[PDB]
């Protein structure tokens, strides 16, 4: 018979940082440190609730819009004190993005109405 | 000086498909799409050439909505190799991208016994 | 409040092996491997100065075509002694190919006029 492996992801993340902060005092948030790091993308990054990996200590991030995903991973890895054998993905509207896009092209692609890229991080 | 020759290059014949014949398979395939809608079924073979260990069981159902990346655990974990070792995954003899996922690689590449066929090797 | 994570990078790149053969030997050489291994790739590996890991004995490679960079960063990672919990990434003109892509799509796209196709890796 067929072995059952994997488990769908519920479409269901909510942010504490967006229930921390009413919309426009975080749409001006990200709107102003966009004007103070052109070269750099806000990113709230929080971790899925079946994830069983460690928190992060802060959610709040500016990242160089060159940098790759794969890139990403590894910073974020390094602030979980992840063992490489360890699993870890990112999340964008419950989707897994291609290593090899650029956070920029995410930010563009996808960042809210508040001018913040949401990111949900998980080991599986 | 000397170039440095390293890497092996790669069409691979599943031992499944010998095992179990076309019809039995086709119907089994049909059948657990019905029952599962949102899961796949993929046969996982090694690779002759592999050096890690077999699979014992080589029937999965997978989430359509997982990736090729999260698969690379769940199936990790049930073959015996080293953490030194390297884990490929396969299909039609290509390495597909890690953000693939399970259900878009079914629906490009399964056979006509409605299974997805995944070969994994080590390096 | 905000955290500033990660590096942009500024591009700069110069590859030895280029300062120490000449264009014409480089050539020469490059047209002759490709002449007798088809199915493979000549690429010349460097690590770029910036990077804090190891660095390589050999930087003089012939790979399959049909090779991934995936498969590549397990052998070169290897070579390297790398901690497993270090980061390696390849750059080929300050652009992180996708894992996926095979060596011999990189060398047609981006192979040099001596015949080379040149990879830089870094650990950030």
């Amino acid at each position: 018979s067929f072995t059952l492996i994997g488990e769908a992801s519920d479409g269901s993340m909510k942010f504490v940082y967006k229930e921390e902060h009413p919309f426009e005092k975080r749409r001006s948030e990200g709107e102003k440190i966009r004007k103070k790091y052109p070269d750099r993308v806000p990113v709230i990054v929080e971790k899925a609730p079946k994830a069983r990996i460690g928190d992060l200590d802060k959610k709040k991030y500016l990242v160089p819009s060159d940098l790759t995903v794969g890139q990403f991973y590894f910073l974020i890895r390094k602030r979980i004190h992840l063992r490489a054998e360890d699993a870890l993905f990112f999340f964008v509207n419950n989707v897994i993005p291609p290593t090899s896009a650029t956070m920029g092209q995410l930010y563009q692609e996808h960042h809210e109405e508040d001018f913040f890229l949401y990111i949900a991080y998980s080991d599986e």
